[PDB]
């Protein structure tokens, strides 16, 4: 059996946060959402090990980049453009770039371009519009039960938390705004906002990850967002069978949410909101006339309802799984 | 007076042709349509140039790229996007890059440097082709001085035909076939046998005379390029408002995209933009009088409106676009 095929999402690598916290003086030394050079490394490091699995292990992939072998495809933001040029320059590195001439480089150190495609900012194929999303979590999430449970748990903190912090905190949601500011705090080594303790921090930054997952532990607010990502990831497998498409893998460029969207809508969401340069396959294999798919998520494969104890299942069977969740939705 | 600002349109590099010469048997090493490696480093090499030109002689932009210095805009081919790569490698090359104790971010210090791409269907950087083809058949193919070009060279069209296997009926086909001569020549490929090189040189005469033709049409300019030229002009305004903090704006583009841009300003090019030619008008500050200046392939260009510096106020060239929108 060979691998035929990969469909891949990554989340981005660090970046700074969004917003302030109001009674800290944080200096992030990049602009607020930009990538960090962390960032930009975490993802060239991913792409290293995808080159090891991918090109190595696998040869799915060769050495040396061959035109219209990858499709690359980011939400429209610097973040996952540039954690996406910043993977492939560790998928294909300096020094496996085109020459020219006798052996003369393209450009200087071998570098490899590969084209990246950015959606439009209001596509919701891979980052749900903001006031789109806070619309299915007001409608869908805020008001579900283990939202009220777990704010009814939390509530009396945010008075302290409000006076310490500045910020406005009078729900979850409001937790899960400061808590990123806190994790990229954390992500830096810089101190503690004065009066914080690393106790309340913790628990800050604990609410933070449980509230991201807990999201899409709905079926139904992932497939909203992510069905069509889903769909689409699938339909890739199925192009590399059909001969509709002759790529090698297709790369979706994205965010926390965009893992675990697609994660929520295969019917094995996350536990825990997903880390920096977070990624995700889907595995196409051939043996013979027989294709099977594998998911694997952080390096581990995944095992759906419909898999097998190897952890794989046909195409077919992937297909009319997916089938029924479009049909249950 | 201080250069404050820089918007910029290339044309893409090298490429393979789109399709084939019928009694050919080219073999290009890339894929139709796709950035030859030459390609990309006519856009590196470019990008090597703005470096000693906006960095070292100008000091616009610092040595080490700073986020959100410069927006990039390529239209959604793998051409526009890997040429704007290509030069992005030249304009902060490895070794400028960040570091993490002075360990780099990415292996030779590569500095990433986000490129957006318009969608499929946008018409501000490429026209979709088959609207652009619908402005030609309107106002440019029974023009009169394409007709006359026509009836000037239509008495080759059968033997070009019967050499190269293409269809030729039209000027519209020669400039088909003649890219791919060009690409051919480029490349240091035979001629097709039977085309002569006389042949060949008058099928690209014709090819880069028809290129530029159609701009010289202030309106086919302006239908194609008129939402380019003004957004470029608004970037200038930006950076003088306070709108905007960007340095440079930076579009990745074809030929096309100079042509119209040029021919809506009303100054149309001559010759059909070569690979990785390039355009970009330069904001200038001394005290409270702001001037601009324009530059096509290394030389600045006398816009009507401009005096004997080859500059002209951005007051005036407002007023220059405002007259052109009212114009069109």
């Amino acid at each position: 059996s060979k691998l035929i095929f990969v469909s891949m999402i990554t989340r981005h690598g660090d970046r700074a946060p969004f917003a302030n916290i109001e009674n800290a003086n944080y200096s992030w030394g990049t602009e607020l959402s930009e990538l960090t050079p962390i960032g930009m490394n975490q993802e060239y490091n991913l792409g290293l090990q995808l080159r090891k699995r991918y090109i190595d292990k696998f040869g799915l992939l060769p050495e040396h980049y061959v035109d219209q072998s990858i499709y690359v495809l980011s939400s429209h933001t610097n973040r996952t453009v540039v954690s996406a040029q910043s993977l492939l320059m560790g998928l294909y590195p300096a020094g496996t770039g085109p020459l020219i001439g006798d052996g003369d480089p393209a450009i200087k150190d071998r570098f490899q371009p590969i084209p990246i495609m950015t959606l439009s900012a209001d596509s919701r194929l891979i980052q749900f519009p903001y006031e789109q999303y806070l619309a299915v979590l007001k409608k869908y999430v805020y008001n579900s039960p283990e939202w009220q449970n777990k704010t009814k748990e939390a509530a009396p903190n945010f008075a302290k938390w409000q006076q310490i912090l500045g910020n406005r905190i009078s729900g979850l949601n409001d937790v899960i705004t400061v808590g990123d500011v806190l994790i990229v705090a954390q992500a830096h080594g810089k101190p503690l906002p004065k009066g914080l303790s690393q106790e309340d921090a913790d628990q800050i930054i604990a609410l933070t990850d449980w509230g991201l997952a807990q999201q899409f532990k709905s079926q139904k607010v992932s497939y909203i967002m992510g069905g069509k990502l889903t769909n689409r990831m699938i339909e890739d497998l199925n192009n590399a069978v059909n001969g509709k498409s002759k790529y090698k893998m297709t790369y979706y460029s994205g965010h926390d949410l965009t893992l675990l969207e697609v994660m929520g809508t295969l019917g094995v969401p996350l536990d825990t909101a997903p880390g920096y340069a977070s990624n995700l396959e889907m595995e196409l294999y051939k043996d013979g006339d027989i294709y099977t798919v594998k998911l694997r998520y952080n390096g581990k494969y995944v095992k759906l309802p419909i898999m097998d104890k190897n952890n794989s299942c046909s195409l077919d069977a992937l297909n009319k799984y997916m089938q029924s969740i479009n049909e249950k939705f």
